[PDB]
């Protein structure tokens, strides 16, 4: 075995958007400003609709998953959309 | 007051590289159920003592469990924006 584990705390951007369907999100965390951007994303069952019902702009939430290394092309060549694919969520 | 946390528990794809000094390896994260599926991530350490301790004693092929942020690198092309993902870490443990 092994282990993929990530934590996050932060504000949410915008309303969600649903794009195996797919609930897609982004979350600001951060440092002292430094403030880092993440592309989340939920393809859980349950949770997915959950978190489109319920997370809204600006919104103070608490998410565990695992990140996922997307890897798409601009003119041929090999670049990075990097998501973080929540399993678990905690909303205020 | 926010929270950028992450664990990772993988072995370690090549000997690392040192380049405000900094150490950079590669993790793989295997996600088993037999089928598989591995990840691999870019790290790097700055803090001092770790960053040398890494380098020193990370080597190619070992298990290792650690800790860290996640930090989306940006960088340009023909100025267009883009991201190199890096996973930076605050402590190591070996195997």
């Amino acid at each position: 075995r092994s282990l993929n584990r990530v934590h996050l705390l932060g504000r949410v951007g915008q309303d969600p958007v649903l794009r195996n369907p797919v609930t897609i999100f982004s979350l600001a965390t951060n440092e002292m400003q430094k403030t880092t951007w993440h592309r989340i994303s939920v393809f859980r069952p349950g949770l997915r609709d959950v978190a489109y019902q319920y997370v809204k702009k600006g919104s103070r939430i608490y998410l565990e998953g695992k990140i996922d290394y997307g890897e798409y092309m601009d003119k041929n060549n090999v670049r990075r959309q990097a998501t973080t694919i929540i399993a678990d969520n905690i909303i205020f």
